[PDB]
């Protein structure tokens, strides 16, 4: 422990905490990361973690408009966790997604993610729970229905109700959807 | 208790202040619908203080009065079928008796530093009577179609073209491309 944390829009980034923050999703994801992933991480909010001026963890949350069985959902969108290997022993990533979730709790009706391999463990320790509906999204202008991403996106309510078996239908972006 | 948020610039006595919506008290919140409905004289919607919320504030206080205010929303839509990230501009008002003070262009401005640092496009919906303060900062009409998530299926938004300006982020982008905006409630544009 001894790690300060900070939530910061995009808007707010210095240049060294991008420079940093680009290093580290690189030595994190190792060409996993594509130049499409890197866009989805920018236009939100960072929570952002420093052992003592020098970046060691981060998570991005990002506003996506989606619908939710034809009603409109204003979503926060939770892109490119990582924590640098020598810190991943710490608790850092728990601290993470607990900013997260109140980032989420006082601004958006529904937190939502594509898991990793690495974890869903960590997200399900938090409150984050398998999506079960189906998944669609816009695949030149009209909706295709993303059954590879079926039971790898996950939840999270923040003061409401939502019906984790209904049809969610993303917004548009590149590379990947979700 | 309450510690600096965000961003802070003042100029002739306004202070500016940049504040992300999660870094806003509820206090804070109530006096910006104020702000709202008495500046655009109940015009303003739910819906349309709904897409206030999520994204970036910018606020004006003379001294301790919330004097003014604008929106930056993260959108994603499309640019033809490219994938373009827009920052969407909401809910610009000034309170009556605080216009023509420089008040509006100071909100654009760091409206257009967010959007600079931030997406690729600049998008808004304005009133024939308030396309002259955007355009002082250099935002143009859009030329293009636009195009509207209608219940799953995109139709085409007749009615707000030539309503809809942008402002382009250190970039390219072609204004005579068609848009295709992203769902939401109330009015999409
Ligand atoms: C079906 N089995 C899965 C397999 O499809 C795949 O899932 C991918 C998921 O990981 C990825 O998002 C994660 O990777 C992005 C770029 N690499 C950065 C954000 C990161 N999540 C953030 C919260 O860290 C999604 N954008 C796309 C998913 N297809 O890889 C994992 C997997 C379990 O094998
Ligand atoms: C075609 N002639 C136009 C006419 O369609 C209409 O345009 C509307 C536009 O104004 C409105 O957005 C403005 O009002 C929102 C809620 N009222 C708050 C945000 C505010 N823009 C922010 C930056 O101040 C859009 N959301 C919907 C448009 N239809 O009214 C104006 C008009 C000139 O008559």
């Amino acid at each position: 422990m001894g790690i300060e944390y900070r939530s910061l829009h995009t808007s707010q980034l210095t240049l060294s905490e991008k420079e940093a923050l680009y290093d580290l999703l690189i030595e994190g994801f190792e060409g996993d990361f594509s130049h499409d992933d890197f866009a989805h991480t920018l236009g939100g909010m960072h929570v952002m973690a420093f052992d003592q001026q020098k970046l060691v963890g981060h998570v991005a949350i990002i506003q996506r408009h989606m619908a939710l069985d034809n009603t409109p959902i204003s979503v926060g969108y939770v892109e490119a966790m990582v924590v640098e290997q020598s810190y991943r022993r710490q608790g850092i990533g728990r601290q993470l997604m607990l900013q997260t979730n109140k980032i989420i709790a006082s601004c958006y009706q529904l937190g939502l993610l594509s898991a990793s391999d690495d974890g869903q463990k960590l997200y399900h320790s938090v409150g984050w729970q398998i999506w079960k509906g189906k998944l669609f999204e816009l695949k030149q202008g009209s909706y295709i229905r993303s059954i590879e991403e079926e039971g790898g996106v996950m939840g999270w309510k923040a003061d409401g109700e939502v019906d984790f078996t209904a049809s969610l239908y993303c917004d548009f972006r590149g590379g990947d959807q979700w």
